[PDB]
C-alpha cells in the first residue's frame, strides 16, 4: 500500500464521457509525489473539442497522492487498498442543471498508477453554464470530508465544489458579481470501494484540504488542460 507512493510514480489518466450525448474521451498523463501531496499532469481531449469546461472535470480526473501526516497514516484508505486498487464512483449535482455519473478504478498497471474513467451525464442544459462554457479557467480550493463506509469496507466522501462563473466583464468594468451569482455549484457524493481482497484501513472522520492549478502549454495545439495539485490530509490533531 502506502509504500508504494514513497517515491514520484507515473500517472495515466483515461476518461470515456458522454455528456447530453456529446461523446469524448480524455487522456492523461505525468507523475504523483505522495511525500510532498503533489502531483502534475497534462491531459488532453483526444477527440477534438472538449464539449464540457475543464473544470468540471478536474475532481474525476487519485486521491492516492495526497500527503498524510504522521499521525494520520493510519486513515489513508486510499494507499492501502494498493496495488490492486480501489473503485471509486460519484453523482455530482450540477445546481439548477445536470447531473455527472462516474464510475472509475484506480490501480497499478505496472509502475503506473492508472486512473480509468466512465463518465455520464443528463438533463443539461443548453444555454447553462456547463455546456454553454460560461466557467473560468480556475479551481477553488475545498475541503474533501471522508467517513467510513463500515458496510462496503471503503469510504464514502460528500463535498460541494464551487466553480467560478466567467465573465470578463466585456467591454465596461461592471461590478464583481453577487456571490450566489459568482459560482456554479457542483454537489459531490462519492463512495470508494476495494478491488482486492486483503484488509484496508477504514479511516476516521477527517478531510483532504486540496489546491489546485491549472494552466495551458503554449506549444500545445490539442484542447488540453495542465494540472498541478497539492493535497494534505487534516481534520485530527
Amino acid at each position: 500500500g502506502e509504500e508504494l507512493f514513497t517515491g514520484v510514480v507515473p500517472i495515466l489518466v483515461e476518461l470515456d464521457g458522454d455528456v447530453n450525448g456529446h461523446k469524448f474521451s480524455v487522456r492523461g498523463e505525468g507523475e504523483g509525489d505522495a511525500t510532498n501531496g503533489k502531483l502534475t499532469l497534462k491531459f488532453i481531449c483526444t477527440t477534438g473539442k472538449l464539449p464540457v469546461p475543464w473544470p468540471t472535470l478536474v475532481t474525476t480526473l487519485v486521491q492516492c497522492f495526497s500527503r498524510y501526516p504522521d499521525h494520520m497514516k493510519r486513515h489513508d484508505f486510499f494507499k492501502s487498498a494498493m496495488p490492486e486498487g480501489y473503485v471509486q464512483e460519484r453523482t455530482i449535482s450540477f445546481k439548477d442543471d445536470g447531473t455527472y455519473k462516474t464510475r472509475a478504478e484506480v490501480k497499478f498497471e505496472g509502475d503506473t498508477l492508472v486512473n480509468r474513467i466512465e463518465l455520464k451525464g443528463i438533463d443539461f442544459k443548453e444555454d447553462g453554464n456547463i455546456l454553454g462554457h460560461k466557467l473560468e479557467y480556475n479551481f477553488n480550493s475545498h475541503n474533501v470530508y471522508i467517513t467510513a463506509d463500515k458496510q462496503k469496507n471503503g469510504i464514502k466522501a460528500n463535498f460541494k465544489i464551487r466553480h467560478n462563473i466567467e465573465d470578463g466583464s466585456h467591454q465596461y468594468h461592471r461590478s464583481p458579481k453577487t456571490l450566489q451569482g459568482s459560482v456554479q455549484l457542483a454537489d459531490h457524493y462519492q463512495q470508494n470501494t476495494p478491488i482486492g481482497d486483503g484488509p484496508v484501513l477504514l479511516p476516521d472522520n477527517h478531510y483532504l484540504s486540496t489546491q489546485s492549478v491549472l494552466s495551458k502549454d503554449p506549444n500545445e495545439k490539442r484542447d488540453h488542460m495542465v494540472l498541478l495539485e497539492f493535497v494534505t490530509a487534516a481534520g485530527i490533531t
